């Protein structure tokens, strides 16, 4: 599409993201090749758009390759890694190397053609960890879990504009270092600072369904369903995402960190690429307020509409319902009522062309017939000059003016008059 | 072109505009039609992107079209318009009308599909 | 009396007024003659004594004269004005003209003999309004009422030392402008920002009793008594003052804005001139 | 001892005192001789270590000498001074003179060899007082008591780094001056600003017991006992200290202001010189938290200890108890439990050499047998390679491995196994 159309779509998200906190759990494997440089440049930009960023890399694959390559086969015990002294030792080394590598990439990356300020990056002793102990008789050795998180230190770094870099390691009150699990520590950190977004950067497009199709959006309930029989790797992710959502994180997003611009497509478009997960179903229908009038107006302009001088939209806003998807108001409908108690009218049913042919209209029709049935009303009318076929295909029969409520018949003196009988 | 190519070219300038001052002188003819709405909406957007905005509108066309309609002929000297009592009167009036017109468009407009904060506008005895 | 005796009486009120918020509903008619310049100079002084000032002019008389003068007789419907498109249109014009006129008077006024700093004055989009709709079958058209008030923007302007200027107009979420009733919008704004004083500047000494005597002080209960049988203009005032008092405004004061120094006599002496009204 | 050993002991108190508020009630008699200069120099230092200081002098002795010396014998009425117009008059004079004298001493004192900034000192109208009135028929005349205290003005002076100087005088709403009692006004001021310390600088070492021995630490309850039959001067002190403690002051300390460095020994060592008083007994036993692990670790290092890789200290912290004296963690002990419900083990009993041979171990043993009895458990074991004699002297008999719980016998395959039977 045109530049303008894309900017109209990105700009609101820039308004929204700025000041927001985002926790990124990055796969260790992404921090090496051409991808590292790509990530760093994009992460740089986000920083420059004022997003508050906390980054946490993983290390299990590197620790797993490194162990195999030197004779010791790695043990997982009900899902978590056993980490012996040697591995711990290598884990500290790896964090060092990946840290350097990232600073260099950050330092030597560019954002566009003009000269930008450099991008500040910081680490410190934010995580105090504790040993998991023993599971099923097995000693987990230096495998650890977050005990305490210096949230105030983090917020302080973040308010100053710094990117925060955390390795999957923590110290303990007993004076030792422990290996953390990144997927989980990122979830835990995100819950701790009430982050608006938890992002997992993976080597996969996001969560696929059993049939291959990329998921795209999931409620927590649907996410747990998917997890029943899936790879322990996708299982760990979902277990952690749901826990984050449960703790207050607004959204957890899963993408492919090795796909060019992934991060920018996910965060600044309405569809994203990858998988978005939320506590509750995306799509809700709520009662309108004065605040929605401009969205409803804009949802009506594209028409078929009275609405010039003053409004009925103003003083009867309360009888409108709006459909939202993921915070976007895509549709609305109103129920009008009468001196006759068994009558009502669906008015202003509108879904923006942008979100159209996706089931929203019908969801709005279902919602308002429920509202109408909830208050008696057994006959619901729709009068429309062009949208008759839609209602006609959806249980409305043509009706004569002689069936209208008094006031409505008066008004109608002029297009298709349709009704549908409801079940009380 | 693709979204990412477009975002990539746009993002640097967002970074640069945030905290920048932009003085706009706006032709008075621009503050009436569907152009008002389309305009108000985007000034609205600029403002949400942290740009510092100072809008100044013109009037000469309004005043000249108001003259023709009532028999008077506008006199310009060295680019600037001669301004009688009556004209000054009409300008204070025009300012009223356009300041309201613009506030209403602003309040009635939208950045996107999500609900957003309203956009504050301010006026004052800044110019002596 | 002596200078000292007067200063002993004024000084405490200066201690008290500073930092205080005062909402002035000013009659449109006052914003033209010699009076405008007087008002502006006195309003200037108050600003300079650190009183936080929110000013709101009226316009019904100007809209009423203007309509009559061009054939259309103005309709009031149970007390509030019907405002058609044309009137709305003229209302926007009037606010423009009265705004300019006030800045000029403010700019060219003086406070005494020594040189003072200039006085900062500000307006913005603080009031979002909504249509009243239909009353008794009549369409009120562009007549409107406050829906939402940007209290935080106001406090911000006021904490910075600015005088705030509001016209009796508001915008709506539906993208249109509405005519407000000043007496009421001033009451509403005052309730919104918990103002210590709501002052109505009128062409009258304040509220007179049925026998002519200026009232002077009224409790709300006594004020409502007076309103039973009185002019709809004095009725509107009292209806709005009582609502302000009910919402938390400490005092509502009614004076003659066309009387020299009125404002200064009301605010800085114990008796005042004019009518003071309190909840109890 | 060495410099280092002394600095290890002082430094923590410097961390703690800074930002703290201390109210000093100073005896009038101290504000003249060589002592004045000593006090001023030491008070200067405290100020320079960032302690927030409010100073209040007394005057009864000077008013009492001055009266006698001119024919009028001073009347006390149930303990408080009657202050007539003349005395009041002299009291105002005295405050003037003592104020000057103190500024001069402060100005001309030194802190060490290098050049320091000068020390800011401030007074103002913080205390509004009221007349006591009449007691037992006697008119107390200008004797007064605090009515109202400008706490916000005080905090303001103190946050700016100023030493605050208050005389034992206050003004009244009725426009007169009143004589305050210093011991009491200092207590009252301290309660008002929730001061961490109320310090009485006296001509005595602190509160002595009926047998001469300096007290040292007292709970309020013990302090009131001492007061039953003691000098009205030591009675006034205690009455006021207890009231302070009751109102929230953390500690009230009583020293000899005429003893060189007293103030510095009291505030920066664990024992002090002088008498410390607290609301409750010094010495308490509480349940451990993750926060105490490092203190317990340091309490264990000096040994006799597993504890290298990960810990049991980490995940079973909850079963540890720690003994503290006056905020210092000096000991700990754990109760270990078993699949067998009648068994338990005291483990990790440790009291630092610093506080040792003072009854703490035994207090910890008593505490854990109570915990153990509280949950059944009739046999408590101790296995120890060197500390056997201590437990053997304290009701533990040697036991054979065949008496151990299963898991414990397994582990023990090796030192002295002792048990003590408990009373359910
Ligand atoms: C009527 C409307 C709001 C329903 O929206 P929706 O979100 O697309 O609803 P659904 O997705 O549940 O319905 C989609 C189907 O309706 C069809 N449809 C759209 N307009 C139609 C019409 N005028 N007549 C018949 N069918 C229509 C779409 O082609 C699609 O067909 P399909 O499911 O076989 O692919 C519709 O989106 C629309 O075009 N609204 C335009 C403005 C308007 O309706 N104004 C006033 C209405 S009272
Ligand atoms: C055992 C211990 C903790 C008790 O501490 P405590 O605070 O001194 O306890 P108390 O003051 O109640 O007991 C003091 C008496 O115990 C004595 N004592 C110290 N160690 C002793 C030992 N190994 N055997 C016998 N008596 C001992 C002291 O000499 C003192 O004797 P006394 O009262 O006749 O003067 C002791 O302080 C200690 O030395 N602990 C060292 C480390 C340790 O105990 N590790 C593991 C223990 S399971
Ligand atoms: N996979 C998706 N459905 N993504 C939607 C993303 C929406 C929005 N831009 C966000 O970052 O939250
Ligand atoms: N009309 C009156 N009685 N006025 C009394 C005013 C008292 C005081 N100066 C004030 O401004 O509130
Ligand atoms: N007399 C005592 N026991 N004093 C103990 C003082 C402890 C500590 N240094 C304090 O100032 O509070």
């Amino acid at each position: 599409d045109s530049f303008v159309a894309h900017f109209r779509e990105a700009a609101p998200y820039i308004r929204q993201m700025r000041g927001t906190t985002l926790v990124a759990g990055i796969d260790g494997r992404l921090l090496e090749g051409g991808t590292l440089n790509k990530l760093a440049a994009d992460i740089g930009l986000l920083s420059q758009l004022g997003i508050r960023l906390v980054l946490i890399h993983g290390a299990y694959h590197f620790l797993d390759r490194l162990a195999a390559a030197q004779g010791r086969t790695p043990h997982y015990c009900r899902g978590l890694r056993v980490t012996d002294e040697t591995s711990l030792g290598q884990a500290q080394q790896f964090a060092g190397t990946v840290r350097s590598r990232f600073e260099a990439a950050l330092c030597g990356s560019v954002s566009g053609f003009a000269r930008a300020p450099s991008v500040p990056l910081v680490s410190g002793n934010f995580l105090t960890a504790r040993p998991i102990g023993v599971i099923d008789g097995t000693d987990m050795e230096y495998a650890g879990v977050i005990r305490k998180t210096d949230t105030a230190a983090l917020r302080f770094q973040l308010d100053a504009g710094n990117i925060v870099w955390m390795p999957p390691l923590g110290h303990s009150y007993g004076g030792k270092t422990f290996n953390l699990d990144m997927v989980q520590a990122a979830a835990s950190v995100a819950v701790s600072l009430q982050a608006e977004k938890l992002v997992y950067l993976t080597l996969s497009d996001g969560i696929s369904r059993p049939d291959g199709t990329l998921a795209e959006t999931l409620s927590a309930q649907e996410a747990q369903s998917l997890a029943e029989h899936a790879a322990s790797e996708t299982r760990r992710l979902i277990s952690s995402a749901v826990a984050a959502l449960e703790g207050g994180v607004h959204r957890v997003q899963i993408l492919n960190g090795a796909a060019d611009g992934s991060l920018l497509q996910e965060l600044f478009t309405r569809n994203g690429i990858g998988t978005s997960i939320a506590k509750e179903a995306f799509v809700s229908i709520r009662q309108a307020h004065s605040g929605d009038i401009p969205h409803i107006a804009a949802l009506i302009r594209p028409l078929i509409l009275l609405h010039r001088s003053r409004e009925y939209l103003e003083n009867h806003i309360s009888e409108f319902s709006i459909l939202e998807h993921d915070g976007n108001l895509y549709g609305c409908a109103a129920l009008k009522t009468f001196a006759e108690a068994d009558c009502g009218e669906i008015a202003c049913l509108a879904v923006s062309p942008q979100a159209q042919d996706g089931g929203y209209g019908e969801r709005l029709l279902a919602h308002i017939i429920d509202k109408a049935r909830g208050i008696g009303i057994s006959r619901l009318f729709a009068l429309s000059t062009n949208t008759g076929e839609w209602f006609a295909e959806r249980g409305f029969q043509t009706a004569s003016e002689d069936e209208l409520p008094e006031t409505r018949r008066k008004d109608y003196r002029n297009s298709h008059i349709l009704v549908r009988r409801l079940h009380r």
